């Protein structure tokens, strides 16, 4: 009957693979556009490329993340096998059938070459198959697709290889001056000027990171410096600023000057809170709660109660799931760096708490609103990536913080058990008593403020 005449106007298994029926066996949804949970990788390509309408949606999603479960060669070779449809009745599966869906193969091709060049720069020989392909296309609709792909491919080509709206303000010394590198130093860096820079810094960092660096733990694989290049930069800047602070604070041995190494840290944390940038302000409580800080009591007790209490409510940010935080990201305004620390913890919640695949009618489809809901979590990164601040780069401080290496030559764990050890010499446990140390500083300790110019 007429059923099967739809589906006898399409072609048979035996030339085609991409217009078997939808069934239980290897699609599920979750009335209008159908969100699709999982299937076999066939007829998620088909979806993809549905004839009926377009799937904006699918399609970014898609993109953003079938690596965790297709290589981009594999990935290729499948929407030209769905692009190579095999041929009244001609002319009107030509109109309905092999026009839409070819117009949406191309789609996906400008898509991907647009929004995930990187797959076509890491690979040399999946651009040249992917422009070969485009060099074979011939037809009356189809010219200005192949012209408007190649385009964008030219444009990334030339790319393979600042303006501010208002006046930024002035760059702040304190102890050393323009140029003398060499007595760079958390004291001796203006505070106000030292939050200025990590935040442009971090900034910078925040924005480059990719939403596919982030999708099936691909940080932590055998693959993750060509996959993940600057999620690993963010993730490597936090672990060196913190342990940084760590380090500033532990190897002062004397007392009274560690409480001024403790206060400054603190008052950078201030210019973060000013600045909106909350990646800075979790990374000095994390240095703070660390083991070799916290426990340092006697510092804690000199700390003036006023920056006890910003400490205190900067930790309070993180408390119950990140409430507080949350809900002042939400109330600010542009520009800020959101913590980025709780995107990973969500997404490895989500990785590691859904499963790959779903079993039905015993046959394992591929879990694809697992990969969605990652993706989602990628979209809440993105709306905070176009942000620019109003602040003048220094190009002396800025490379101090991108060279940072507290742990030398060591490894983490073993920089760390050193800072514990440090932290148990320069402030014993009970019963033991507390030795007096002498001063390492000859320069003054004295902070100039977090209040910038223009009196
Ligand atoms: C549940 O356990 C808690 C924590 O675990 C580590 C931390 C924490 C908790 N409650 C609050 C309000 N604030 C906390 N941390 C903030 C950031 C800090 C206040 C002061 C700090 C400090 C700094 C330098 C030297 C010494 C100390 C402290 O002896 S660190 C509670």
């Amino acid at each position: 009957g007429a059923m099967a005449e739809e589906q006898m106007r399409l072609p048979s298994a035996d030339v085609y693979r991409f217009a078997e029926p939808d069934s239980e066996e290897n699609i599920i949804f979750e009335a209008g556009i159908p969100i699709i949970k999982a299937g076999t990788v066939i007829k998620l390509i088909e979806r993809l490329t549905y004839h009926m309408y377009a799937d904006p949606n699918f399609v970014r999603t898609f993109l953003t993340t079938y690596r965790s479960f297709c290589k981009p060669q594999e990935l290729l070779s499948l929407i030209i096998e769905r692009f190579e449809i095999p041929e009244a009745e001609l002319k009107r599966f030509r109109k309905e059938y092999i026009q839409p869906v070819q117009l949406r193969v191309l789609n996906v091709c400008r898509h991907w070459v647009e929004h995930h060049f990187y797959d076509f720069e890491r690979d040399a020989y999946l651009l040249q198959r992917m422009e070969e392909f485009i060099g074979t296309v011939r037809g009356k609709a189809m010219k200005k697709w192949v012209e408007s792909i190649t385009k964008i491919i030219q444009r990334k080509k030339i790319a393979r290889d600042i303006t501010f709206q208002s006046s930024p303000p002035t760059v702040e010394w304190h102890i050393s001056r323009p140029g003398h590198i060499e007595t760079f130093d958390l004291l001796t860096l203006h505070p106000i000027e030292i939050a200025r820079q990590l935040t442009l810094l971090e900034s910078d960092l925040y924005r480059a990171v990719q939403p596919s660096e982030l999708v099936g733990s691909v940080w932590t694989k055998e693959d993750k410096e060509i996959n993940s290049p600057n999620l690993l930069k963010m993730i490597r800047h936090t672990t060196n600023l913190t342990l940084w602070f760590e380090k500033c604070i532990v190897e002062t041995e004397n007392l009274e000057e560690r409480v001024a190494v403790v206060s400054r840290i603190i008052e950078i944390l201030q210019v973060f809170q000013e600045l909106n940038n909350f990646n800075g302000v979790l990374e000095v409580v994390s240095a703070m709660n660390s083991s070799p800080v916290y426990r340092l009591d006697h510092t804690f007790e000199q700390i003036p109660s006023r920056q006890k209490k910003i400490l205190e409510e900067a930790h309070e940010l993180s408390e119950d799931h990140y409430k507080k935080y949350l809900a002042k990201l939400r109330s600010i305004n542009p520009p800020c760096v959101p913590f980025f620390g709780i995107y990973l913890t969500n997404i490895l919640k989500t990785e590691e708490g859904n499963p790959e695949v779903l079993k039905r009618h015993g046959k394992e489809l591929i879990n694809f609103s697992k990969r969605r809901k990652v993706a989602e979590i990628t979209g809440e990164i993105q709306q905070y990536q176009n942000q620019p601040y109003c602040l003048r780069v220094e190009s002396d401080i800025k490379r101090f913080f991108e060279n940072l290496n507290p742990m030398g030559n060591s490894m983490e764990k073993e920089f760390t058990d050193y800072l514990f050890n440090k932290s148990l010499e320069i402030e014993p446990r009970n019963p033991k008593p507390l030795p007096r140390f002498p001063k390492k500083y000859s320069y003054p300790l004295k902070s100039p403020g977090v209040r910038p110019s223009n009196p």
